[PDB]
């Protein structure tokens, strides 16, 4: 085999696991974290729900949209919605 010797540097600091390679210890850490929270806008994640709202206050607050009936462009979300419910509305 092409592999180095036996000894297993990389162990983990919250468990009894070690491995021979430092992305192993990586992968395995990914099992000790806490929750990803993900952005509803973009593929931004956070172990923090309160820096995920931030996030979402800042970066995509009075974020441009369009209509996927008209292909009209709104100015909020918000607004695209009422234009749904008043020219699109689901008879419910
Ligand atoms: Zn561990
Ligand atoms: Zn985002
Ligand atoms: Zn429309």
């Amino acid at each position: 085999g092409s592999s180095g010797s036996s000894g297993k540097p990389y162990k983990c600091p919250q468990c009894s696991y070690a491995s021979a390679i430092k992305a192993n210890l990586n992968v395995h850490l990914r099992k000790h974290t806490g929750e990803k929270f993900a952005c509803d806008y973009c593929s931004f994640t956070c172990l923090s729900k309160g820096h995920l709202k931030v996030h979402i206050e800042r970066v995509h607050k009075k974020i441009k949209q369009h209509c996927r009936f008209c292909k009209k462009k709104y100015s909020d979300v918000k607004n695209l919605i009422k234009h749904i419910r008043d020219a699109h509305d689901p008879q419910d």
